[PDB]
């Protein structure tokens, strides 16, 4: 069952937000070089299969440079069921978009605490001021949290408004949405790029964005641009059924 976790997520009383409740986001990911160090987001889609963001993976072309791990909270004092799985392969998006898939050496383990998300259907657009959520490791600027998972809940702002001059001014394409507070205060922020950002839906939550880029974190009126997975969900369907 994909979207729904075992540990239920809570709200909030990655720049702002909150320390997530342990393990209430099992399909994130954390992605590292092969030497250890955590410098992406990623989500998890199938046991074999991480959705993450191609500027991740700009440094190396080669899949034995990153290892993936999956179930943790702590970032550096790692917990113990946490599993660790090499890449055997790298998809990059074929039209040169903000998207990758990681194919697992092995698929992971499904528990309590490591769980895929659900995708959407394909050209889904997640309305105007939906709140969604966006998880990750990332910066925090001076806002508290530093290595341990956080989240937070952010309005998406349609494409048409958040291309005005007074937000990011002709820069989102569609096959990006947009998504923050903004008055500031609350981002996600480099160390992010690459996770996730989930809507909940009926049910489940559903990974609508991929992390991807931003003018600067938590700025008033820049809110975060993310990868609009609805319009990549047949290319992805189509890689992990033919490889
Ligand atoms: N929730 C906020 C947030 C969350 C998580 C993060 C981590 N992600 C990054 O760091 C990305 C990495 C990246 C690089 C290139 C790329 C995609 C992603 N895509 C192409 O290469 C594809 C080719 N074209 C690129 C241009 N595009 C036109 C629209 C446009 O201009 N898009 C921008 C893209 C990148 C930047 C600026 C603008 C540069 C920097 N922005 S920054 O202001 O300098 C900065 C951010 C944060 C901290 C700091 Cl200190 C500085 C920026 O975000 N890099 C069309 C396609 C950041 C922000």
């Amino acid at each position: 069952d994909c979207g729904k976790p075992q540990v239920e997520p809570k709200k909030c009383p990655v720049v702002g937000g909150c320390v997530a409740h342990p393990h209430s986001w099992p399909w994130q990911v954390s992605l590292r070089t092969r030497f250890g160090m955590h410098f992406c987001g990623g989500t998890l889609i199938s046991p074999e299969w991480v959705l993450t963001a191609a500027h991740c993976l700009e440094k190396s072309p080669r899949p034995s440079s990153y290892k993936v791990i999956l179930g943790a909270h702590q970032e550096v004092n790692l917990e113990p069921h946490v599993q660790e799985i090499e890449v055997s392969r790298l998809f990059l998006e074929p039209t040169r978009k903000d998207i990758a898939l990681l194919k697992l050496s092995s698929p992971a383990v499904i528990t309590d605490k490591v769980i895929p998300a659900c995708l959407p259907s394909p050209n889904y657009v997640v309305a105007d001021r939906t709140e969604c959520f966006i998880t990750g490791w990332g910066e925090t600027q001076g806002t508290f949290g530093a290595g341990l998972l956080k989240e937070a809940q952010l309005p998406v702002i349609e494409n048409k408004v958040c291309n005005r001059y007074e937000f990011l001014n002709g820069r989102v394409q569609s096959t990006e949405l947009c998504a923050g507070h903004l008055a500031g205060g609350t981002d996600s922020c480099q160390g992010d790029a690459g996770g996730p950002l989930v809507c909940f839906e009926k049910d489940k939550y559903i990974l609508q964005g991929v992390t991807s880029w931003g003018l600067g974190c938590a700025r008033p009126n820049k809110p975060g641009v993310y990868v609009r997975v609805s319009r990549f969900v047949t290319w992805i369907e189509g890689v992990m059924r033919n490889n």
